[PDB]
C-alpha cells in the first residue's frame, strides 16, 4: 500500500529576517534536501485565510481545524463581525425574540459582556450592534453590565472603552451602564462562587458599592491600586433597577469557559453554588452555547463540518492514522476531524506521551524520536492509505523564547523527518511537509528579549512528487484538497479549498 502523509511541523514558518529565527539558524539537512529537490510553495495560516480577523496570528486549534476541513473555517469573532457587516445580525431570530419578550412585557433588556476589543472572549463592537438593534426595535429600557478586561488588552484601559460606550448611549438615545465588574468576578472559571456572587449582586442591584458613573468607580479602583481585571463590582447610581420578572438578558461573550458560570447563576435551575431566587420568565440569550446546563437561546449555533478529510477517507474505504505526542494529540484527532472525538471507520490513532516538564526548552527533542519510531512501526504494517502526523517541538519549545533550545528542537525534528519521509518514498508514497502557523521563526524581539508567541508568517509547503508545479500561494484549507489529489480521490463540493498541485 502506497502511503500519503501530511506532516505538520507545528509552529514553523517562513520569515525573511534571521534574527531570532530558529528555523533559519537550525541545521536542517533533511528539510533542505526535500525543499531543494521537490516542488515547493508557501501558504497563509493567519488572519482571514484561516477564519480569523486580519492581522491575528494563527494557532494550533484554528490551524488544524482549517487543515482537516479543506475550507476556511470561520471562528466566532469573524463570523459575528461578518453577520453585522452584511446585516444578517439584525434579523437574527434569537435576538429579535429576546427583544419581542421585552417589548411585549414592557420590561427591561440587560446586556452582559467583556467591554473591550480583546477579541478573545468578546468584542465591544458587538455590544454597539446590539444597541442599534434594540433602538431599531423601539426597546425603551436597556441596561448594560460591563465586565472589565485588562488582560486581553492593556491592564488599565477600561476608561477608554467606557467613554466610547457612554458616547454611544448618547448618540443612540438608548442604554446606560447599570453595573461594572472586573472580569475576575464576573468571568471566573474555577468555581470561585464567592467572586461571582459579588458581580451577581451588583448586576441585580442587591448589595454592592455605588458610584455616580462608571468612570468614577473605575478611577476610585485605580486610586486604591486595583486595575481593570480586579475592579470590585459596583452599581451605577440611579441607573440600575434590578433584574426582574419578564426581563431579557443578552450575553455577548462568545467564548464559553468564562461566561458559563455567571450564566448558570441566572439560567441553570439546578444552580447551588450559592442560594438564589432566580428570575421568573427571564429570556436568557447567549451568543454561543456555553455549556449544556444553561437554559439559553443560542444566537450563533455551532456549525457541524461535513466532509472533513477523515470522513472523505472513510467514505473511499481508506485507512488512516493520526499520530502526535500529547501536546498536539488533540490537534491531529479532534480538531483535524472538525471538532469530533469519535474515530472514523478505518481510522486508528497513536498517542505518544510528552515529557513532563514545566517548559520544553528542558528537553528540546521532546518525544519526537518516539513519535518517529511509532510511525515507522505503523508504516511497516503496509496497510495505511493516509497519515496525519504532527511534530510538536518547534511550537512548544519556541514558546520558551529561548533560541538555542528552539534550534535544537528543530534539529531533532529534522532528523526524524528524514527517517519518516525516506520510508514513505521507499514505499512509493507521497508526503506533504508543512506547518499550521508560525512561532519558531521568531523567538526574540528585535532588541533581544524573549518572544514567546506565534507569528503571522506564511508557512512552507513541500510536496514530494516529481514533475509537478505548485500554485504560488494558498491557504491551510488547500492542504486537504492537495491530499485528495495525491490519493486520486474525488473532492466533494463542500470542501471549497483547492489542490496546490497545478493541472
Ligand atoms: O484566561 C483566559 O481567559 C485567556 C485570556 O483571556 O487565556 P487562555 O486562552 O490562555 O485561557
Ligand atoms: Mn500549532
Ligand atoms: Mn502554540
Amino acid at each position: 500500500k502506497k502511503p500519503t502523509a501530511l506532516i505538520i511541523l507545528d509552529g514553523f514558518a517562513n520569515r525573511e529576517s534571521e534574527h531570532g529565527n530558529a528555523v533559519k539558524l537550525a541545521n536542517k539537512p533533511n528539510f533542505d534536501r526535500y525543499y531543494n529537490k521537490y516542488p515547493t510553495t508557501q501558504i497563509e495560516a493567519s488572519g482571514l485565510d484561516v477564519g480569523l480577523p486580519e492581522g491575528q496570528m494563527g494557532n494550533s486549534e484554528v490551524g488544524h481545524m482549517n487543515i482537516g476541513a479543506g475550507r476556511i473555517v470561520y471562528q466566532s469573532l469573524t463570523r459575528i463581525n461578518k453577520s453585522i457587516e452584511d446585516g444578517d445580525f439584525f434579523e437574527n431570530d434569537v435576538l429579535n425574540n429576546a427583544i419581542a419578550h421585552v417589548n411585549s412585557h414592557d420590561s427591561a433588556l440587560h446586556i452582559f459582556g467583556l467591554l473591550s476589543d480583546g477579541g478573545v472572549h468578546s468584542h465591544y463592537k458587538h455590544l454597539f450592534a446590539l444597541l442599534e438593534l434594540a433602538k431599531k426595535q423601539g426597546v425603551e429600557k436597556v441596561y448594560v453590565h460591563a465586565f472589565l478586561d485588562g488582560r486581553d488588552v492593556d491592564q488599565k484601559s477600561a476608561l477608554k472603552y467606557i467613554e466610547e460606550t457612554e458616547a454611544k448611549f448618547n448618540e443612540l438615545g438608548i442604554g446606560q451602564f447599570a453595573s461594572v465588574s472586573g472580569r475576575y468576578y464576573a468571568m471566573d472559571r474555577d468555581k470561585r462562587w464567592e467572586r461571582e456572587e459579588k458581580a451577581y449582586n451588583a448586576i441585580r442591584n442587591f448589595d454592592a458599592p455605588t458610584y455616580a458613573t462608571a468612570k468614577e468607580g473605575v478611577e476610585a479602583s485605580y486610586n486604591e491600586g486595583l486595575t481593570d481585571e480586579f475592579v470590585v463590582p459596583f452599581i451605577v447610581e440611579n441607573q440600575n433597577d434590578g433584574v426582574n420578572d419578564g426581563d431579557a438578558v443578552i450575553f455577548y461573550n462568545f467564548r464559553p469557559d468564562r461566561a458559563a458560570q455567571l450564566s448558570e447563576i441566572f439560567a441553570n435551575r439546578a444552580f447551588e453554588g450559592f442560594k438564589v431566587e432566580q428570575v421568573k420568565d427571564l429570556f436568557y440569550a447567549t451568543f454561543t452555547k456555553y455549556n449544556d446546563n444553561i437554559d439559553a437561546a443560542i444566537v450563533f449555533e455551532k456549525v457541524d463540518l461535513n466532509n472533513t478529510i477523515g470522513e472523505i477517507a472513510q467514505n473511499n474505504n481508506l485507512t488512516q492514522l493520526r499520530i502526535a505526542e500529547t501536546e498536539k494529540y488533540p490537534h491531529v484527532t479532534y480538531f483535524m476531524s472538525g471538532g469530533r472525538n469519535e474515530e472514523f471507520k478505518g481510522e486508528r490513532r497513536r498517542l505518544i506521551d510528552s515529557p513532563k516538564v514545566a517548559t520544553y526548552d528542558l528537553k528540546p527533542e521532546m518525544s519526537a524520536y518516539e513519535v518517529k519510531d511509532a510511525l515507522l512501526e505503523e508504516l511497516n504494517k503496509g496497510d495505511l492509505d493516509l497519515i496525519i502526523l504532527n511534530f510538536a517541538n518547534p511550537d512548544m519549545v519556541g514558546h520558551s523564547g529561548m533560541l538555542e533550545p528552539t534550534i535544537k528542537a528543530i534539529e531533532a525534528v529534522d532528523e526524524c523527518l528524514g527517517e519518516v519521509v525516506d520510508k514513505i518514498l521507499d514505499m512509493d508514497g507521497y508526503a506533504i511537509i508543512t506547518a499550521d502557523h508560525g512561532n519558531s521563526d521568531q523567538v526574540l524581539t528585535d532588541d533581544d528579549q524573549p518572544m514567546t508567541t506565534h507569528t503571522t508568517n506564511p508557512v512552507p509547503v513541500i510536496v514530494t512528487k516529481e514533475g509537478v508545479t505548485l500554485r504560488e500561494t494558498g491557504r491551510l484549507g488547500d492542504l486537504a484538497p492537495t491530499l485528495l489529489d495525491l490519493l486520486n480521490v474525488e473532492q466533494p463540493e463542500d470542501m471549497t479549498g483547492e489542490s496546490l498541485i497545478k493541472h
